[PDB]
C-alpha cells in the first residue's frame, strides 16, 4: 500500500498567469470570488459553483472518484506556528500572520496547514503592519460555521 | 461539517418549545404578531419591532452585518408549486395549499420559497378544507405593498 | 514480464522514464512527452508535485505485472541501466561521466530485481555523481531526496 499524497490545490490561470489558487477542503473545492481565472484543471473547471458572497468564496462539490483525495479541515487553532506554500504562519489573539516581505497579489486561495496536514483557513489577502503580514481568512470555528476575517487596511490578494 | 451558508429562519421559543418562527428577508427580521415568546438568536432577539396588525405581521432592520445575508423575496406568484419545511406547497386560484396532516401549531413565520429560492409568502396560519388544507399567508404585490390572504374559518397557527 | 519501465517520448526522442511499481504508474513531473504504451499513456495522472511526480492507479488486471518496491536500503551495491549504483549516508550515487539527460524515471533496484528509487536527477561531485530519488522509508512512506545543485534529468 503506497500512500502519495497528491496535489490539492491548483492555480487559477488567467492571461496566461497565476492569478490565484483553488483547493479541495472536505470533498468541497474553493476559489476565492475576487479572483478571476480558470483552474488549471480540466475536471475541476467546469464544476458548476455556488456563489457565498459573505466569504469571498465560490464552492463545488468535488465528483465522486476526489472525495477520499482532499483536504481535512478543523477548527482548532491554538496559539503557535503553522505552514503555507511560503513557509511559517503564526497564529496569536485570532489573527494568522506571516513574515514581513512574504505574500502578494497571486497567493489567494492558498490553504493554511497544521502539522497534522489538516486546514485551519484558506487566504483572501494581507497587509504589512511593520515587522509582520496580517492576512485576511476563512476559518472555522467548532460547530463548523465558517468565519471570514479580514486586518484593518487589507488588500486583496 | 462545514457550514457555508446561514440561518434565515430561527425558531421562537415559549416554555421550551417552538411556537412559531422569524425569519430575514429584504434585510428585514418578520415574525407573526400572534406568535408570543423569545427567537433564538440573541442579536435578532434584542431588535425593536414596528407593529403592523393589519398583516399580523412585526419587523425590523437587520444590523448590517447581516443585511447581504437574508431571503431574497418576490411578487412573482404563477399558479403552480412551491415548497416550504413541510414539503410542497400549491398556489393556484390565489392561495396555497398543502396536504392534509401537514402544518399545525408551531408554523406560523415559515417562509414559502420558490425554485429559485425567493420568498413569495410567509405562512400565518390555515385551515383543514378536506383532502387540502388552505393557508394564511402575507405576500407581495406589483408595488411591493404587503397584502394579507386568510381561508375562511382560518386559524392562526 | 520484462517490460516495467517504458520511454517517454518527446519530438522523437526520449525525454525521460515511466515505470509502473506497486499497482501504480509514475513519471517524472518535469518530463514532458507521451509514454511509449498506448495503456498507459491512456491513463488520467495526478500531480504529485512535492514529490515532483505524476501518477496514476493502474488497473487491476496489472497489479501483479508491476514492479515490487521495498524501503529496505542496506549500505551497498545496486543496479539500474547504467550498471552500478552504490547506497550510502541516505544517498544513491553512480560514477562519474554516467548518468543524464533522459535518465529521469528509471529505477533502482536491488538483488532481487525490487525498486529502491525512482531516478529525478543528479550532480556530479567530484568522481561520483549524487543522484535526486523517490524511495520510501519504513513506514510506506514515500520521500525524496534532492542534492545540492542537483540537475533535472
Amino acid at each position: 500500500v503506497m500512500k502519495l499524497e497528491s496535489d490539492k490545490t491548483f492555480p487559477i490561470m488567467l492571461e496566461g498567469k497565476i492569478n490565484g489558487y483553488a483547493c479541495v477542503v472536505g470533498g468541497k473545492l474553493f476559489r476565492p470570488m475576487h479572483v478571476e481565472g480558470k483552474i488549471d484543471n480540466d475536471v475541476l473547471a467546469a464544476l458548476k459553483t455556488k456563489k457565498a458572497s459573505k466569504y469571498d468564496l465560490e464552492y463545488a462539490d468535488v465528483p465522486q472518484n476526489m472525495r477520499a483525495d482532499t483536504f481535512k479541515y478543523t477548527h482548532e487553532k491554538p496559539q503557535g506556528y503553522y505552514s503555507w506554500h511560503h513557509g511559517a504562519v503564526q497564529y496569536e489573539n485570532g489573527r494568522f500572520t506571516v513574515p514581513k516581505g512574504v505574500g502578494a497579489k497571486g497567493d489567494s486561495g492558498r490553504p493554511i496547514l497544521d502539522n497534522q496536514g489538516r486546514v485551519v483557513a484558506i487566504v483572501l489577502g494581507g497587509v504589512n503592519e511593520g515587522s509582520r503580514t496580517a492576512l485576511s481568512v476563512v476559518m472555522w470555528n467548532e460547530k463548523g460555521v465558517t468565519v471570514k476575517y479580514t486586518p484593518e487596511n487589507c488588500e486583496q490578494w
